[PDB]
């Protein structure tokens, strides 16, 4: 009867808040068309399907997303790096990457994308940089679960590409290969190689023809690029938005408590300020609330016996409106 | 006059919330005493030190605060492992664990620590668990920064230590050996041995005295423990509490919208319910907030050319009251 309407209204009143979201977040005033183009082209198709399925791991407004494939193999220069059976070499032409995002500063976030398809053995990898002429810098390790159907892997390397685009050559790309652990003992030393299992390198990804290695970019387009962990406070923000207020507490003064013997205070904020759809979470009341939260050790007596203990989210370090 | 008063108003408001926070989170229904015991010993001083500067990287309720120190080098057994000069050795007692967490259930955070003190290169280590006799897992990797003051380190270990607790033999450890890369060429294998440069090997951590490697351990207590990313709704809590509420918004029967190709609408939820201090911010507006948001890849023509663009913070995973 009332109730059940009551709740179909609020819904109601959210739609015409993502109604507003999604424009605000596209820089769009009306909705656009439909568009010249049945079906919808492959090249878009596979764009979109790399973004539907996002592994592994914010800006406000809308990010383009393009990729870029990777210079096929036995073409262009395979001659350095021949006879490495236990890593993969990638390379991708900046001049295609620039093309892609036009400044450095545009670019929120790139992710290599690789497909896996082995379901025995779990295969231990490596990611490296190019410095230079064949210097290899470490980026991130990653371990490789046996899985019978193929699945996509990524790797964050956005703050590598972002200085690919600003500065260096021309061609420049990155190197996955088998990571190692050794051990030595009296002499001898034991070297046990993880990862790339199967000799013929081709078993572990997929390095051929189509859905061969990319560079998925994430950047905010040029048309919207135009105007457009770090704490945040009332007095830095010279507005009335929300903000975080300081609030020193001692236990002596304010709580009268003496029983904390360590510390003597702490920095407790507290968050305040109104929210008010050109003016983030589109939600149906905003609330200025602690987005970032720090814990507080402290010390204290139980009769005979002292215990310390860290208490949850009691320093307020960050806000948002939601 | 008026406004400074109303903000000092505000702020004494939370000072009895965080008075009511800091009990609850205790569950403490009256402040305690100072205790029997001038200057606190050193060691609560050194554990509650250990607490103040967390490196690297959240129950409501409070966590009781332990340290185990490893078993002194040179002493017990340390015959196995004689002669691996990049390679450190960390073992522990369980009976002395489980003498500080009575059972794994309550462990609800555990970190190993070690003392570094090199300065002139980067030590990249690596981190192994032991299984069954001298079979070693890999944990996680950790690149070392040239400091030329000592910093702490620590190691996030909480489930290793939660199945040690549970079962398994009296005496359970790591072992933090070097890193190592290795690229092979032509009939040739190369090995770069990383970390660990000073083969006296007491140059990279501190192994003797006072400051060795302890594990540091963060469980509810007993007394605490009686009663007390998973996706959360409104239909599965049976409770008027803040939940999610799902809602399937189709593009072209809710907001009329044709021009999105893809996708044709998506789940867009949103939170609901009232937030009521024995009943987590304890901040002076209680909002039902979303705590996970995932973001929404759309597709659409601009003209002749399409955009497949990202949309961040879209879609509603989990709520919570702050
Ligand atoms: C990208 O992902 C989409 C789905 O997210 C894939 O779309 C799929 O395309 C195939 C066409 O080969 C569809 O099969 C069709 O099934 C219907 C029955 O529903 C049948 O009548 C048709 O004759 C055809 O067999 C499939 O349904 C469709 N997926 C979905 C969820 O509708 C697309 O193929 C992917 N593209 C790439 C390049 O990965
Ligand atoms: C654990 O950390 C605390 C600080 O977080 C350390 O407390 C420090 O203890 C020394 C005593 O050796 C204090 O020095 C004193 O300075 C005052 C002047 O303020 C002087 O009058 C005294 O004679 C003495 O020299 C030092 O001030 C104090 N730190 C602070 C911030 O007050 C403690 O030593 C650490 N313990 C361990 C085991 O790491």
């Amino acid at each position: 009867t009332s109730k059940t309407i009551d709740m179909e209204l609020v819904k109601r009143k959210r739609i015409e808040a993502i109604r507003g979201q999604i424009l605000s977040k596209l820089r769009l005033a009306s909705p656009p068309s439909q568009g010249e183009v049945g079906p919808l082209p492959e090249a878009v198709l596979a764009l979109y399907n790399s973004t539907r399925d996002r592994v592994a791991g914010a800006d406000y407004y809308a990010k383009e997303v393009t990729r870029v494939l990777m210079v096929e193999t036995h073409n262009e220069i395979y001659d350095k790096f021949k006879q490495s059976t236990h890593s993969i070499y990638m390379f991708f032409q900046t001049s295609e990457l620039r093309e892609a995002v036009p400044e450095p500063v545009l670019l929120s976030r790139a992710e290599l994308r690789l497909l896996r398809l082995k379901l025995k053995v779990e295969q231990h990898v490596e990611l490296y940089q190019k410095y230079s002429q064949n210097s290899w810098r470490y980026l991130s390790n990653r371990l490789l679960a046996p899985s019978d159907s193929p699945e996509w892997l990524s790797f964050d390397v956005t703050g590598v590409v972002r200085q690919w685009l600003s500065r260096g050559g021309e061609i420049e790309g990155f190197r996955l290969s088998a990571h190692c652990s050794c051990d030595s003992r009296d002499n001898t030393l034991q070297v046990d190689i993880n990862g790339f299992t199967t000799g013929r390198r081709g078993d572990l990804a997929t390095i051929h023809g189509m859905n061969r290695p990319f560079l998925l970019l994430m950047a905010t387009p040029l048309e919207r690029a135009q105007h457009l962990l770090d704490t945040n406070y009332c007095f830095s923000s010279t507005e009335k938005n929300c903000c975080v207020r300081q609030l020193y507490i001692d236990f002596r003064k304010d709580l009268g408590w003496k029983w904390i013997h360590e510390p003597k205070g702490y920095h407790a904020n507290f968050c305040l300020g109104p929210c008010p759809l050109a003016l983030p979470g589109a939600s149906a009341a905003p609330c200025c609330v602690p987005q970032a939260l720090e814990p507080l050790p402290i010390v204290y007596y139980v009769g005979r016996k002292p215990k310390v203990e860290q208490l949850s989210n009691m320093i307020v370090r960050s806000c948002k409106c939601s």
